[PDB]
């Protein structure tokens, strides 16, 4: 037996077993929020059901002719079946007239909780807002130096930057593009209070050694997990995570929102208090911080929250049968030598799927892609930290040298993938980069 | 003829002709997103009503008994018609994905543009937002010095306090509750760079001379007007006005919003990059900013917005009422000696009701109310900036005294005004003052 949980291993457990690939495993699910979705639509009588075929059943194949692919087209990022329970959530909560905090926040951060296993959670308004509020409640100073990737959303450094604080920026690992731990202890001067991994495109990072030098230096660690929700055993070494819930993650509201999720009572009660302009905990107009933030999610937010975290598990699955599936059409583009694909590893939960163009041939590629087969692919993101065109740049980063950062930025494209993509269009994108690398 | 556009000094109008006031006015409407309600409600055929009875078709007063009065009943702030649209607009937007910018986002600027009579709107994640994101548009940096009253809600002050900048508090005037203009020029230093007037509870400060004192000096003029919608010309001297649409504002949408307004347009085009990760406009993942906040607001309140506004003016009319009733009624005991009523005005739009209990009886005729007549009353502010326990308050604010704010604040207590609610209700709050007064 396996028991699937909703998180990332037990997804890629029950993937190959989908595909037949297991050896009679009794799988059984977890009655959990996340799992819904999943549970309504494989299971039956707390058993899969007998009857699944991926291709019709999970991903609706009918041969549909398909002209051209767009990234990441909004309106198929919610389902009729999601709008239909919101409009019903949105029913109930709109009469209370609690548009603040309210009981949908507590309970979004008790799912959010017991998803994570972690004691404490503050639901908040982004996850760049849940960023900043746990920088300050570390105790991060003006001038204070964060260690911190170059090749994050700019909503990374931009938490760090706006309450005053120094990015120190390291170079990344070039097989997982996660930051480097051998590069980490370097970068440590007496100014740093604070090393920030990123779990980029949905993978972890290789948390265990980064905490073993944040032990030796006596550093925090706050975990940027905004694109990473669903991996297994997320955050066992973090002081704090940080999870988006924002519309485009693998998990979203229908707005902003975000989360603050520790283990650490003290860190967890500063964390509401500046998510809530320093006052004391639910004592409103008395503050004990300094200041603080307008920062706490919105109570009708997190009840859309808790409508739409029903097809979490099952949209992960989806991710992640598609991830498998660009890799296993395009092995013999790697093979040639031409690219570079991601391994299947039971963290990622597949936000983004990155491939390498090798050869300098990335942005040929890119382009001859869109405008001769109709495909958009797209660059998370289009420049490096140390290389906007700003003034806090020219004046701070001028000398930064981030090698493997670098020579990957020119390398790295993104294949559409989202979880409600018709295969029809995953093979108009495999046929055209099959095409335009003959 | 007088033009109905749902501002301040029309409603008291109108209110007057309603009354036994009239002079034989004639009214008409405008039909502008804030009039909805009062166009539906009060006129017919582009005329107003004939013969509306205040109390029974607004009010539908029917003396029920009341046997308890609460402050502020979250529930009864949203109408069951507003939740209907709130339905019916959410069933349009849910079905886009557009969850974030959107459509319904630039209408509600618009809107708001059009309402206040300003070239420029960017709206926001939340008020307390808005004010930060303004005073780094006009180039507030750590140290700069800004003029601010201490009476505000925390947020005045947490947005000065979140950019390192430090206010600088001004005693109000004892007529007001607002900014005392006489005092703004001793506090201006060479390092002023803004002065912050809050139009507090509704009331608009003496904005005529704050703009001449501050042109003397060359200094920005940022308004927290996050009470005070609807006052007639608001932010006519103001070079950003911040608006808050937080659900217990004169208008909210169901959760956090805000909005920046400005005739300036390089203002505008900066506070629409710092809303966004200092990115270009329209040109995202590239920054021209050092800098960002995630702080438009979402799609989805905005939808919400553009259907709560219909009764903005209608409901701001129903506040005024309110508020005149409570000064005739009271002034019984203004007569007497024992408290201190506000005097109606064209610019107030009421959004709370303060009085000053003279002669330090405050506490014991709040806590009186309570015990003995289970009538709810609120102290808005408990603590003043300058005296919170926070560590800033004793290590900045000790020397600090500031005369006429601290006295009104041992005599300040609101009264229970909502524009749904009983006119039973406040007869009840009614008797409960002269009781406990005999
Ligand atoms: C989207 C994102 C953020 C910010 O999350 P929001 O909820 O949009 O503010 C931070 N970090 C990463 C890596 C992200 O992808
Ligand atoms: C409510 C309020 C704010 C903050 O507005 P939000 O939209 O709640 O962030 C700021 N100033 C005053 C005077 C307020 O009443
Ligand atoms: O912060 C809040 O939720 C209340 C502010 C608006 C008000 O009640 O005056």
């Amino acid at each position: 037996l396996t028991t699937i949980s909703g998180h990332s291993k037990d997804n890629l457990a029950l993937l190959k077993c989908l595909q037949g690939e297991t050896k009679e495993k009794e799988f059984e699910i977890s009655n959990v929020l996340p799992n819904h979705k999943m549970k309504e639509k494989l299971f039956r009588e707390n058993k899969l059901k007998i009857d699944i075929d991926i291709e019709k059943d999970i991903f609706n194949y009918s041969r549909k002719n398909i002209q051209k692919i767009e990234f990441m087209p909004v309106n198929r990022l919610i389902s009729q079946s999601e709008i239909d329970g919101i409009i019903g959530t949105l029913k109930e909560v709109l009469p209370t007239g609690q548009f603040t905090s309210g009981p949908f926040s507590k309970k979004l951060e008790e799912v959010i909780g017991d998803y994570l296993n972690k004691k404490y959670v503050i639901a908040t308004s982004s996850g760049t807002d849940a960023l900043m509020v746990s920088l300050l409640s570390i105790g991060i100073q003006p001038g204070d130096e964060v260690i911190m990737p170059a090749n994050s959303f700019a909503a990374t450094e931009n938490a760090v930057l706006a309450i005053g604080a120094k990015p120190v920026f390291v170079d990344i690992d070039h097989k997982s593009y996660c930051i480097d731990p051998l590069k980490i202890e370097e970068a440590i001067t007496q100014k740093t209070k604070c090393i920030l991994p990123v779990h980029l495109y949905g993978k972890q990072c290789d948390m265990k050694r980064i905490r073993e030098i944040a032990d030796v230096y006596q550093l925090r660690i706050i975990e940027d997990a905004c694109q990473a929700i669903g991996s297994s055993n997320l955050g066992e070494y973090g002081d704090i995570i940080i999870l988006s819930f924002n519309p485009y993650k693998n998990f979203g509201v229908c707005g902003k929102a975000g989360a603050i999720v520790t283990n650490n009572e003290n860190l967890a009660i500063r964390c509401n208090q500046y998510s809530y302009h320093g006052f004391e905990v639910d004592k409103k107009n008395k503050k004990v911080l300094d200041f603080g933030f307008n920062s706490k999610i919105d109570n009708l937010q997190a009840a859309i929250g808790l409508e739409r975290i029903k097809f979490l598990s099952y949209n992960n699955l989806k991710r992640v049968f598609l991830a498998q599936r660009y890799i296993r059409n395009l092995k013999e583009l790697e093979d040639r030598e031409l690219i570079k694909l991601p391994r299947m590893t039971e963290d990622n939960v597949w936000h983004l799927f990155p491939i390498r163009i090798i050869n300098g041939r990335r942005d040929e590629v890119k382009n001859k892609l869109y405008q001769l087969y109709n495909i958009e692919t797209d660059i998370y993101y289009p420049v490096l930290s140390h290389k906007h065109n700003t003034k806090l740049v020219k004046k701070n980063y001028m000398q930064d040298t981030l090698l493997n950062t670098e020579q990957v930025h020119k390398e790295i494209l993104h294949l559409p993938l989202h979880p409600n993509m018709l295969l029809e269009e995953q093979n108009f994108v495999l046929e055209g980069l099959i095409n335009v690398n003959k």
